[PDB]
């Protein structure tokens, strides 16, 4: 079917959407949502139209649901907060750990940069 | 604000080798370059803040995956319609269809169909 066709759109992109830095960094629970979702289109796709519609409903909503890119923004913020609070690091100090978590591409290496700060800072 | 957009631009290399970016249309795929160039420049708060809406809305307005859906559904319509096909041939062409991983490929099922049929 045209759903048929639409389910299909979805599961061959899971390889793309496995490697992106928002499904790696998004929370457990949500990549396994995905995970688990991505396999039961794949069981179809080897039905009714509504079991193939309430599949790539899932697929979606469980890919649209990852959240790996705001957590990364979080991560960013919550480092440079601390950075800001380190009363003990200098202006370059504090300017160089800035430019880390700026620039940090996944949520451990922005992790690793607050935790870097605060061991300078003490 | 300048972190959050770096998020936004250091995403670029993985964008633009989805299938949702390389099958956009020309002038959207074009909007996602110059709005990633424009934030890049920059890497005033507004301005920060005006480039980050722009690479968000840009990136958002891709359309490759609905290009393949509607390519998808433009070759089984033909191949439905290709009266001097039998079941065997309708059968084999939708599955081709169907599994087209580009717009290019939903596209030759389509020739391929009406080719055949003619
Ligand atoms: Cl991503
Ligand atoms: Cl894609
Ligand atoms: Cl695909
Ligand atoms: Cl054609
Ligand atoms: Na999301
Ligand atoms: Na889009
Ligand atoms: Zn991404
Ligand atoms: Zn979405
Ligand atoms: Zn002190
Ligand atoms: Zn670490
Ligand atoms: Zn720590
Ligand atoms: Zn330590
Ligand atoms: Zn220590
Ligand atoms: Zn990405
Ligand atoms: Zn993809
Ligand atoms: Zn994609
Ligand atoms: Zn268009
Ligand atoms: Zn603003
Ligand atoms: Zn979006
Ligand atoms: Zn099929
Ligand atoms: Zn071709
Ligand atoms: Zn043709
Ligand atoms: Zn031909
Ligand atoms: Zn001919």
């Amino acid at each position: 079917t045209s759903t048929m066709g639409n389910l299909q759109t979805a599961i061959n992109d899971k390889s793309g959407t496995l490697a992106s830095q928002n499904f790696l960094d998004a929370d457990e629970q949500k990549r396994n949502a995905y995970n688990q979702a991505v396999s039961a289109a794949e069981t179809i796709l080897n039905t009714a139209k509504t079991a193939v519609e309430q599949a790539l409903n899932n697929v979606n909503n469980a890919k649209h649901a990852l959240n790996g890119t705001q957590n990364l923004n979080n991560a960013k913020q919550a480092a440079i907060t601390a950075i800001n609070g380190a009363s003990d690091l200098n202006q370059k100090q504090k300017d160089a750990l800035k430019a880390q978590a700026n620039g940090a591409q996944r949520v451990s290496n922005a992790q690793d940069v607050q935790h870097n700060a605060t061991e300078l800072n003490t």
